[PDB]
């Protein structure tokens, strides 16, 4: 009953809808396992349709504390407290969690997204204040009896599924492969390689790790460190050739467009992601297809045409696999064995030449370890 419980806009996140307070007060909230915090819009807002009103909920707590939270996009800070949260299309339970309550906020929240809140499902080593404050998700856990973990399912308006407590065969096909959680703060995971249709980067592999590689759903591109984007875009220039874009569409300014129904896909190369295996020195990969790095921008007035914005781009402070490398994928998130797995999806992206795809296993005589510290 969990299937297709998630809506959303492209590049503009995936949302879930959830209640916070008694009575319940219905909100949609984003789902994102980049960041720790759960928090609502709790007072007016150019871009809110609805809100978190404390006054209306017999069962709020104040916990006298503030918060700021900085994204890398947008920030906001608020108010902390107490209260009962469930799940409408999910697991049919009600905890009492932290909440923050957005007061005032910079460049959050998204005009035309449908959303007002985010949860974050990371880890409460990065939670603000600090560590103390318990994330939603572990709450859950110890106050019910779901198990400890929860799987993503985003498909490319838009959609998919967030299965708590559990994996659904359904979702998926072939085999789940898991990569270890190298570390419980973000979802932490190791790149061992990065393929442009084929042709290995050649780069040592720490370089893709500095100074972390994480899942992120709330991000919307494939974040790369300066080095490994450059070394990428030379690359994807060099197999679109037969085509010759302004610079500004290779930095995310700018959109690029053909007319509906003509975009060459076949100019644009396959990018191979390599992670980590569960064993020593092995691997498996997955695919990603231009239909997934070139992100739809939809608009009436453009619409003559097909518009797209390049969905890589440049980071230091790490590899950020976001929302458009998780589509197409079936991402289970596995907090119970510290390991997150790869499955091809039901909604996975494809033409009649290529298909995004789960490959392993893979070997590697080099004995070097890929993780930055
Ligand atoms: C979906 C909206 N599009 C985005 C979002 C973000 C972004 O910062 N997302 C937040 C959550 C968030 C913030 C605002 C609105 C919605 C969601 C995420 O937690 C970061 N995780 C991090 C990176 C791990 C940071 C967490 C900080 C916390 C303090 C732990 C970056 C994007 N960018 C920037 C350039 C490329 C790109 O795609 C595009």
């Amino acid at each position: 009953e969990m299937v297709d419980n998630l809506r959303g806009k492209s590049g503009q996140g995936y949302y879930v809808e959830m209640t916070v307070g008694s009575p319940p007060q219905t909100l949609n909230i984003l789902v994102d396992t980049g960041s720790s915090n759960f928090a609502v819009g709790a007072a007016p807002h150019p871009f809110l349709h609805r809100y978190y009103q404390r006054q209306l909920s017999s069962t709020y707590r104040d916990l006298r504390k503030g918060v700021y939270v900085p994204y890398t996009q947008g920030k906001w800070e608020g108010e902390l407290g107490t209260d009962l949260v469930s799940i409408p299309h999910g697991p049919q339970v009600t905890v009492r969690a932290n909440i923050a309550a957005i007061t005032e906020s910079d460049k959050f929240f998204i005009q035309g997204s449908n959303w007002e809140g985010i949860l974050g499902l990371a880890y409460a080593e990065i939670a603000r204040p600090d560590d103390s404050l318990e994330p939603f998700f572990d709450s859950l856990v110890k106050q019910t009896h779901v198990p400890n973990l929860f799987s993503l399912q985003l498909c490319g308006s838009v959609g998919g599924s967030m299965i708590i407590g559990g994996i659904d065969h359904s979702l998926y096909t072939g085999s789940l492969w898991y990569t270890p959680i190298r570390r419980e703060w973000y979802y932490e995971v190791i790149i061992v390689r990065v393929e442009i249709n084929g042709q290995d980067l050649k780069m040592d592999c720490k370089e893709y790790n500095y100074d972390k590689s994480i899942v992120d759903s709330g991000t919307t591109n494939l974040r790369l460190p300066k080095k490994v984007f450059e070394a990428a875009v030379k690359s994807i220039k060099a197999a679109s050739s037969t085509e010759k874009f302004p610079d500004g569409f290779w930095l995310g300014e700018q959109l690029v467009c053909w007319q509906a129904g003509t975009t060459p896909w076949n100019i644009f190369p396959v990018i191979s992601l390599y992670l980590m295996g569960e064993v020593t020195q092995q691997s498996f990969r997955i695919t990603i297809l231009p239909q997934q790095y070139l992100r739809p921008v939809e608009d009436v007035a453009t619409s003559q045409d097909d518009c797209y914005k390049f969905a890589i781009s440049q980071s230091s402070t790490g590899t950020v696999m976001g929302a458009v490398i998780m589509e197409g994928f079936y991402v289970v998130f596995d907090r119970a064995r510290k390991r997150i797995g790869f499955a091809v999806s039901a909604c996975h992206v494809h033409d009649e030449f290529r298909t995004a795809a789960v490959e392993g296993p893979f070997v590697t005589l080099d004995m070097e370890d890929c993780g930055y510290n």
